[PDB]
């Protein structure tokens, strides 16, 4: 990972938290090609200091999106490592896709939401082929780097953001907060992470995105989360259904049966 001053760095508003982290807008000061100096905006990701000891994992997970280049990766520019752990990330202009979904509800239509889902499911598909394990799809992960637009018809622009600390490390009670994104066999057994895994949260961020942003079973607590899983329920069709059987496909309960991502974009396009 490349090092990044302290001094380079200029921390600004606070956007959000993520798990264990604290999100951050910010300014790197850099030497970029060609000698010129640039003023660059960046994304900045802050471990808890009273979680410190996730540093590992937090780091490993933002490894895991540079050690392969692709298009809809989010682009990591470095680590600083004081007292803090930071990720220095891209800044990506239109924020996260669940935040955009519920502001942007009421003028979404099925071809924004294929296009975005192609996106992903191309996305997926790139990390299937080198057997890279993402470990945490949702709709909070993908970022919007640019909106549709009719008038020239380009078509919007998304990135998978990286997965965050991992779930096989994470306490219990975080894990069934995250219920439905978590697959069943990673409650059952968060060891249990595999390439299906990311079928299935695949599925729930399709309902995610097809549900202007609502998040799916919010009303439960995590005992009726795992009650959910107990009697094998399946998430309701959004009231736009068009991708609710392929929504309902990716979250099979037996991981062997989830369809390759070649086979969800063969899917996505017939339709
Ligand atoms: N709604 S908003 O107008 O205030 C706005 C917000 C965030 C961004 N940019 C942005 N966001 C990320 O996470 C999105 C998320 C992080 C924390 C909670 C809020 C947003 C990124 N991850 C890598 N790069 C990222 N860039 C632009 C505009």
């Amino acid at each position: 990972f490349h090092k990044i001053r302290n001094e380079d760095l200029i921390f600004n508003e606070s956007l959000g938290q993520g798990t264990f982290t604290k999100i951050f807008k910010g300014v790197r000061r850099e030497v970029g090609d060609y000698g010129q100096l640039h003023e660059t905006e960046v994304l900045l990701k802050v471990l808890d200091k009273a979680h410190r000891n996730y540093s590992e994992s937090f780091f490993e997970a933002a490894s895991m999106m540079s050690k392969l280049s692709h298009k809809h990766l989010v682009l990591n520019y470095g680590v600083c490592v004081g007292d803090e752990n930071i990720l220095v990330q891209e800044f990506v202009k239109f924020g996260s896709l669940d935040t955009y979904l519920k502001k942007n509800k009421n003028c979404i239509n099925i071809l924004w939401k294929l296009e975005v889902a192609k996106q992903l499911a191309a996305a997926m598909h790139f990390l299937e082929e080198n057997t890279l394990i993402h470990g945490n799809v949702c709709a909070k992960n993908i970022l919007l780097i640019r909106e549709e637009d009719r008038k020239t018809g380009n078509p919007p622009f998304i990135k998978l953001s990286d997965p965050g600390i991992s779930i096989t490390v994470l306490p219990k009670d975080i894990l069934q907060e995250r219920i439905p994104w978590v697959p069943p066999e990673c409650i059952e057994n968060p060891k249990n992470l595999n390439l299906a895994t990311d079928k299935w949260s695949f599925g729930t961020t399709l309902w995610e995105i097809c549900s202007g942003g609502d998040k799916p079973l919010s009303a439960l607590d995590s005992q009726r989360k795992l009650q959910f899983y107990e009697d094998r329920h399946q998430l309701p069709a959004p009231k736009a259904a068009e991708l609710a059987n392929l929504i309902n496909n990716c979250m099979d309960y037996e991981p062997d049966h989830r369809p390759s991502f070649r086979a969800i974009i063969r899917d996505l396009n017939s339709l």
